[PDB]
């Protein structure tokens, strides 16, 4: 399966959602999650990330590894979203800043 990692957090551009083919995003209040057992694993999201935020499961950073779980824990309580929708606002003062898992909201 692929991973949303830190960047997405206050950034959620939503540009992953257009090209997933199995519709497996699931949305957060200012964060985005992928459903382990749906995803196909096509990588088609990837290059679609302005955060370059999502990486499959064996390449998410060393220092990231949470968000694997997390990912499977969201996924299941998150609503599904399937329509691209417009960024957080501020998304780009928040694209690059690090360890915004600390800013994550439920
Ligand atoms: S790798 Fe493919 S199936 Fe998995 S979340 Fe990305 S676009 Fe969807
Ligand atoms: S910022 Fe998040 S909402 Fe999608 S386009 Fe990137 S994983």
């Amino acid at each position: 399966a692929h991973v949303v990692t830190d960047n997405c957090i206050k950034c959620k551009y939503t540009d992953c959602v257009e090209v997933c083919p199995v519709d497996c995003f699931y949305e957060g209040p200012n964060f985005l999650v992928i459903h382990p057992d749906e995803c196909i694993d096509c990588a088609l999201c990837e290059p679609e990330c302005p955060a370059q935020a999502i990486f499959s499961e064996d390449e998410v950073p060393e220092d990231m590894q949470e968000f694997i779980q997390l990912n499977a824990e969201l996924a299941e309580v998150w609503p599904n979203i399937t329509e691209k929708k417009d960024p957080l606002p501020d998304a780009e003062d928040w694209d690059g800043v690090k360890g915004k898992l600390q800013h994550l909201e439920r």
